[PDB]
């Protein structure tokens, strides 16, 4: 029944709003020269980075650890969202952990695109905006952490998804079932099939002039995969040349 799929979409969207403090809708209102209400302080170089530390509250490394923090917070938020997905907490606990382990980074880059445009990315709950060029200009093992994320975002943002779309898409990603190490794949797959039906209907209703958006959205999952892969191998480099830099245990247990 279409009706049941709509109720599912609304529940996920509702849970999404409750779990993620910075929505795409708020991010777009901040980014677009829309408001005096609160536009961001813009960090595009060293001194503005400093002054930025006063307005908003070594460079390259310190920025990297600022990233590390926000990812941890993002993992907490995504974990909270995951529990609201019907069926998820009824799964074998080990599989819940596995689904989170592999899904969380793909979600983080999906939602990261909401905070990006071509020029840079919102930081600190949208109070700040850090320039793409400034991130690229950073010291050499760090200066290209962010670039492939920008490249993803620019293309992904061209699908023009809104938060109600993204809420279902993010659920679809979590409930994959082709994740390494899963004990019971069939209950995961039955949940994903429901989610996929919901997403498909959502996209047809919300974007009726956007043909095959559903298929085009699913194809984006390959882009996410390779961002993660490339990000991971970049992290292995950093941990060897920067022996004094530390990773977060919540983040470290995710990579393996
Ligand atoms: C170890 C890291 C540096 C964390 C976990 C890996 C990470 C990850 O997988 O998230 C790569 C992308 C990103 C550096 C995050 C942190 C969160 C962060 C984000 C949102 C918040 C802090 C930063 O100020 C800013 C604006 C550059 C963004 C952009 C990218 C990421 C997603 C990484």
């Amino acid at each position: 029944e279409s009706a049941d799929l709509r109720a599912l979409a609304k529940h996920l969207y509702d849970s999404y709003i409750k779990s993620f403090p910075l929505t795409k809708a708020k991010a777009r209102a901040i980014l677009t020269g829309k408001t005096t209400d609160k536009s961001p302080f813009v960090i595009y170089d060293m001194n503005s980075l400093m002054m930025g530390e006063d307005k908003i509250k070594e460079v390259a490394i310190r920025i990297f650890q600022g990233c590390q923090f926000r990812s941890v917070e993002a993992v907490q938020e995504i974990t909270e969202y995951a529990k609201s997905i019907p069926g998820f907490v009824n799964l074998d606990l080990n599989d819940q952990v596995t689904l989170l382990k592999y899904g969380v980074h793909e979600i983080i880059y999906t939602m990261l695109a909401s905070l990006m445009n071509k020029d840079g990315v919102l930081i600190s709950e949208g109070q700040g905006f850090m320039t793409r060029e400034f991130l690229k200009s950073l010291r050499k093992p760090f200066g290209d952490f962010m670039e492939p994320k920008f490249e993803f975002a620019v293309k992904f943002n061209a699908l023009e998804l809104d938060d109600s779309d993204l809420a279902i898409f993010i659920a679809v990603i979590i409930l994959s079932g082709d994740r390494p190490g899963l004990l019971n794949v069939k209950p995961i797959e039955d949940i994903q099939d429901n989610l996929l039906q919901a997403l498909e209907l959502q996209l047809k209703l919300n974007h009726p002039e956007s043909s095959q958006l559903f298929a085009k959205l699913l194809q984006k999952m390959t882009d996410l995969r390779q961002i993660v892969t490339e990000h991971v191998q970049l992290l292995q480099v950093i941990k060897k040349t920067e022996t004094d830099m530390s990773l977060h245990p919540l983040l470290q247990e995710i990579y393996k």
